[PDB]
């Protein structure tokens, strides 16, 4: 009956996100201000009810959701459109009803629905079975507790706003475009993703990277980072020739991979090698270079045109 | 649901696996090096989640998975990807859901997904809806423990690696080719497959057997062995004439199958024969030779060349 | 607390089953050889037990079950999965355990389950919970049968192997395809069907009608045979003129129905003639020609395709 | 426990069924003749066990069943496929087994199952569990006693033969196709439906009608006959004016409705006239013409395509 | 067990139904004539057993039924598909059996099924589960008693004749198309609604209206009536100025709404005036004109093409 939804804390702060600080402000006003100063909502001043996040896949929509949850200071519900599709062919939406009941009983709460362009795909003919009933279930259940006493905020997520119907479109409120990161945002993400490795230095390299990598997502950036972090491990694996670097003041001679031609090149493998005596290769520009060679652009520009078209049409507001 | 997904703690060492040295080294550098130097994985440096075992069918990929499961020293969970349409579609996804949480509940552990290619291809329609949602679901489930929370290992198995989608391909790490067994491996299989039967002379005959088997799989070899074991039995059934051999010093005069022209060839049926008067044929080279002749080759060479084409394309890389 | 489930003495010999000598051999090795010489199954040659008969309907699978039951002289227990599903509202599975107990007490013993696919899957309305535990019970009994020393044999029968629960298949051992009879098997079956009936000229006819029936089952043959048998009876039913056959050396004058153009043609109704003094027309090829005419092609090829698929996918490997 | 089915029947004779004397022969030979002369079926010639009656609705399959039931004078049991299904979800088979027992009890019995396709096919829910198990039990029973020693005949009925489960198909004997009635049959039906009413001119009119009537069923024919038989009633109801028929031989006056200009046309209401003293108009051909005009062909051509497909594939078939 | 169907009736007479006197005749000849004069219907002449009413919705088929059972005044059953509902797998059919038993118990009995298509059709999916067996039960129950010995008439109502199961179609008797009303019928329907309101002038108005309202339904006509009825009430609602009509010969002074310029036009509200001492404006042509304007033709004419096609196949149909 219940179907358990996790409300635990994905500890991702505001500062861990880059860009669209204006949407961030809208969110601060939508949750934080209500939390902080509820008595400001007497008379005709009333909380925002629904926000859709729309844009290409891989743009930290989920990441944003995590940050929201961390920052909400209240009950947070998260669900994928995968969940609660069908059981018997007859019974689906009762679970939706019960979910909303649960949320209403926990004020303040926030519901996050991922991939709202699934359920509600939408395509005709085949909709008339259970799916139209679902579509209806959304529309009616958003009408229920909406007036007067609200402690629910609805966050949707979508890749394809243009296939989301008129009926949802001007009932469900506030829509915000989540673009791919620009040079600045990319650079900042690079700087965020470092770890303990001393790596290659300055901001010059970072800005070089964020410039050179363009049309890529946060996810893609993450991938590149992981790649580069593994590249020294890859060096360690493939070269069995190693060599001493550090002085004898340490525990012992500290060994790093080198070419077979190198002076001091001992060729035993990783297997014999003690924990202390380890010298990982530094993280160089070349790791990022090879990563870029391996990095292919994801999304066709037609999708950009459709997102841009929706934006020209509906944009930074619900409608 | 429940035993459709397996759980076990296998006890198969590296040395119990015929061959396979390059693959073994890959696994030791993919798992044991991490185990050797765990302090090297602070921050955004992470142990490998996904590895693919690829090659022709019948090569003990499952046995190999038991060996890595033993060496990594955790619980081995496993399922076949196509399983199961059975009656409901919906509850396959339910099984998919639970699985990841249940795996997280035993850190460390190993999930083995057999025939990963069965959920990805050029079919369309059914692939675009039902196997898409489970695919992207799998992708997201594997991603969720990505931030240094993981004790699970994902091992995949495929016969047709070249039908694997970019989406899986990129969200994933190491691929290892599992070739058909070579001389030494086949020979060792022949050594393992004996039992209490006295069998034939020395290791030289085993070497001969391993040599005469070309192109066969583990499975095929085992089948061949079973056939040769049954060959005396087959003789017992379809012989009419049995040769007398032993005198009254034994339980009684002992009869064994022989050709119609033989000295001491009495003609009655095996149904007339009891244990005292029985002489089962021994295991000769000829049993094994006719076993090998009556087992057809396994895999066409085009498939081998496509496996090797995949190797040339993707091989031992992250991608 | 007995509750007796069908046991009886069929009288079908090996020789009454025409063809499938390879399976027959396999079955003699599956049942009789184990019982005759158990000590032959020390080592890695193993007492195989769970055996599936699979293929199209009408091919004497049940007939074969009767034959081995006649021939093997081992206690043959024969049951539908439908039988003894429950009383309540509560308690099942006790009868299952009792059945397994009685079979263990009646070694050597054989359980024959027709239409094993009747137990399968993950549906609701009973199968999710109530028959799940029945299923489980089954699985645990058939697990324990392989444990320790076995005197029980499981024979499966199914027309729809692709609808057979996988978990069974994973637990289950040897699979044998029962094809439609080939030229020879059809021919022999004809000859079997004749028996005492006047046999007309030679084997040429039997081979011809053998060839001319393509793709038909045992059942399909049998109906045609019965039709032909009824043809002389039809010839008696339509009767005016009869004529004496037997000379004065015999016990009495013996009369058969004839055309009005016959010489010595006496006219009455078949009812007017006494039973002994009636001479039924012989069986001609035309009767069989008409029996063919009464049987239009009986083959749904999709089934054949599916059986081929299953045969290629499951049965080759042990599973 | 018993659930009472009645076997005492009305008097529908062979002669009330128009056409397919060959099917009649098959019925007589499968039922009456065996009972009459049991010694005919010693040795290898054995009575029919199964007959399927199929075709379009309205063709006296039920009528035929009543006719056989009249003529056979043995325990004739007849049942709907829906009848005796279950109560508490899974208690179904007891009544089935008991029924087959009951057939055994009173040999030679006849079982008629209407609309056998209602207990047939494959998909789920019922064909996963209940209708599955029930179908299975049916199958085991039907050939269970059928081959070897029998005293039951099973008659099936179906309008949709093409949906009949393959397995059931192969388990079942003798298909008889019921084609729509031809000129002769329709004529005979008209003659049957003459009643007491004076039959205007000869049988030539019925021949004409039989020719005129194309594609109609027994039911259709009966309805048109009824329609024509109401026409005199209708006429009576319409008239004011009636006239005396009664000649001097009759006891009292006898009045028939007539036109206003008639000799002795008195204009009171039909309600005022007593039943004996009223003379209904005789039936002329015009009433039957009207009847025909009113009732359009009942039969769509598109069913016959599938029926004809089945006919080409199986048809006048043994199986 | 027995459910609950109500039998008490309205007061709707034959004269309240404008249309199809021939259908009326069929009704009264198939119901009332049998009851009035049973001795007419001995031997081979038997009343109608099945009547289908088919056509567009809202044409007083149910209204017709009310008239029928008001007049005939015999045990009337009316039934919804909801009544006789399935939960425990086979309840419905049992309920059907019980129902027809009860019908037999209570002859003469009349059974009305609303929207018979609800319990109809042939394809699969949910048909194969409960609904096919339900249909089967229905059919067996109806035509087994229906032909020969009856005390029951089945009246069918459907908006979709074209999706009616062939088998049902043929086992059902007498079909009557219920068309949209023509001029005369429309006029009569207008005349039905007169009431205490002054009729205004002549029949010329009624026939004018009848002419002007081509393509309206019974329902539409009813609606337009209500509209025109409420028009003076609406006027009274917006009324300010009133004036006296009834002189001192009546019980009291009686005020009616008037224009502001009127002789003694006093301007208070309708609410101020007592119910008896109010005079209401009469019904003028304009009120009906506005009512017509307000209600557009409801039925698109290309929708009736399937009723007309069905009409071309079956029509004013005896079956
Ligand atoms: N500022 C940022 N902008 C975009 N992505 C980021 C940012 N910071 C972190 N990420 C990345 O976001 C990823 C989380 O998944 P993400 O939210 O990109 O999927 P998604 O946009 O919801 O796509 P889908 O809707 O298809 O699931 C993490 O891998 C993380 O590295
Ligand atoms: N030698 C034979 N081979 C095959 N069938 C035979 C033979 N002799 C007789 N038959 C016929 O086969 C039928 C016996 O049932 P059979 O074993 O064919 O069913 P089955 O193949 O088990 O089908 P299902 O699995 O659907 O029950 C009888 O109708 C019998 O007349
Ligand atoms: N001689 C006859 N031949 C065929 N039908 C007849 C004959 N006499 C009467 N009938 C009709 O047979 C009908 C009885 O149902 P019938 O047996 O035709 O259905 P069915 O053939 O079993 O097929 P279904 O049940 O699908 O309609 C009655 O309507 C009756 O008018
Ligand atoms: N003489 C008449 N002719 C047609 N309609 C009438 C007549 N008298 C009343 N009505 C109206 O017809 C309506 C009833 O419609 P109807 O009986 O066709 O519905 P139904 O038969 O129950 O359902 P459906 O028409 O969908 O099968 C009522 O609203 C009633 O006011």
């Amino acid at each position: 009956l219940s179907s358990a939804i996790l409300s635990e804390k994905p500890n991702v702060k505001w500062e861990d996100v880059a860009g669209l600080e204006g949407a961030k402000e809208a969110l601060k006003e939508a949750v934080i201000l209500p939390v902080k100063f509820p008595h400001l909502f007497k008379g005709n001043r009333k909380p925002t009810s629904g926000i859709l996040l729309y844009g290409p896949p891989g743009t930290g929509k989920s990441y944003l959701a995590k940050a929201v949850a961390t920052e909400a200071n209240s009950t947070f519900f998260s669900v994928s459109s995968s969940d609660l599709v069908s059981k018997w062919m007859g019974e689906s939406e009762k679970l939706v009803k019960q979910l909303f009941a649960m949320a209403r009983e926990n004020k303040p709460s926030i519901i996050f629905i991922d991939q709202v362009d699934a359920l509600t795909g939408t395509r005709g003919e085949g909709e008339s079975e259970a799916s139209r009933r679902i579509k209806t279930e959304l529309l009616v259940q958003m009408n229920g507790v909406g007036n007067d006493s609200q402690g629910v905020l609805v966050l949707g997520a979508t890749n394809i706003p243009w296939q989301l119907d008129s009926a949802i479109r001007r009932r469900f409120e506030r829509r915000i475009y989540i673009p791919l990161p620009d040079l600045a945002a990319r650079t900042t993400m690079f700087e965020i993703n470092v770890g303990d490795t001393p790596c290659v230095l300055t901001k010059e390299d970072y800005r070089t990277l964020g410039a050179m990598t363009e049309g890529y997502s946060g996810s893609d950036i993450a991938v590149v980072v992981k790649d580069a972090l593994m590249q020294p491990i890859r060096k360690i694996q493939s070269a069995t020739h190693f060599k001493d670097v550090s002085t004898e003041d340490d525990e012992t001679r500290k060994l790093t991979p080198c070419s077979p031609g190198d002076d001091g090149a001992i060729e035993m493998s990783w297997t014999d090698i003690e924990a202390d005596e380890l010298k990982e290769p530094d993280l160089t520009i070349k790791d990022f270079l090879k990563a870029i060679k391996s990095t292919r652009p994801t999304v066709n520009e037609d999708d950009l045109l459709k997102q841009e078209q929706f934006t020209r049409d509906f944009g930074q507001e619900g409608n």
